[PDB]
């Protein structure tokens, strides 16, 4: 039932990346600072339910950050990137929106789903 | 010149020429973001001269692309208003590509060398 | 109603909207000759998904290869593609698991990850 | 100076893919054909430079075989692609293709490039 969803893939691995903290954001449209709505961890199917609720999704700019350095480092890794975060642009309220994060020690990739 | 990009335009298989990046460095104590640079992109996708070897020092980087002023000068909306990269640099004697592969929705990136 | 061990999804990068009515057709490999047998044609519903692509009495261990009438989903859209068709083959091992084998396709990129 | 050219990232550890056969070839459009053109390998920095001369590089289907399995299996681990083929139409004769392959174990992607 969150209008917001995510999926993250360990490609390196072919497994779901669980276990990751993810962090919610949006835009403060009076100061121009990024507000944190809720922080998750993705399950072992990699996804994240819970992100958001209908009633909270209004049309604004969203960060999605995911803790890519913290979760390499606790499988014993080290990541290029620290962390990952997806800034996007929510108009149409009435659509699902899926951001999910395919992932590697040196690489990632995102794209937008319904 | 240490640091360097590309830029491909997925949707269309062009370069993605004209497209701004502003390259920054974070503050290790206060935890802000220095800029260093801000480029456009080349005909080729290129933008040569991101830094110096004086000026580049290990640390946590970020490159902004400005994805949304891009495509919004081919007349196409983006999913993404921009796109920021950041990235952990550990050993100087080495060369850091970082480019980016994009689409009005979508994007990847990959270390290289 | 059973549910296919193997599955798919074709998604259109460019326009951010399922990849809908993409024929594919999925093939196994006989390891004693160099053969690709049919095994199914479908096409993807309009969530880009095509169910039933495989039965467990056809599902074993083995080489298997998925092609994806790319250039035949883009013309009837009105464009070319760099790509005739997509083929991604893919070895099967555990035959008491999931395999999603999507595709992420534009009319000069494509990926695909292995699904769970 | 060949007019085809090729790169070869492996993703999962974010340096080159060093010493992977790749086997050209173009489909005969009288016999119902695919024609072996040439076989190389790559070289340190995952290339393999003069696949084709300016001559030879004619309008047609073109297709390139990419021995991941091969490849991974000489570095100690498995796959999930035992072969990657990338089939393409050259239409435009004086333009350069840049055809590369950034692969993990478990993904992989391919792009038009210049």
């Amino acid at each position: 039932l969150s209008p917001l969803s995510t999926h993250v893939l360990n490609a390196a691995q072919g497994v779901p990346g669980a276990n990751m903290t993810i962090v919610l954001h949006r835009l403060d449209p009076v100061s121009s600072a990024w507000n944190i709505l809720t922080t998750g961890i993705t399950n072992d199917d990699g996804r994240c339910p819970g992100l958001i609720t209908k009633e909270n999704f209004i049309a604004g700019v969203y960060k999605m950050r995911f803790e890519t350095g913290k979760y390499w480092d606790a499988l014993g890794e080290t990541c290029f990137y620290p962390y990952v975060e997806i800034v996007f642009t929510i108009t149409n309220t009435s659509q699902h929106y899926h951001v999910p994060l395919l992932l590697s020690r040196f690489s990632y990739s995102t794209t937008r789903g319904s």
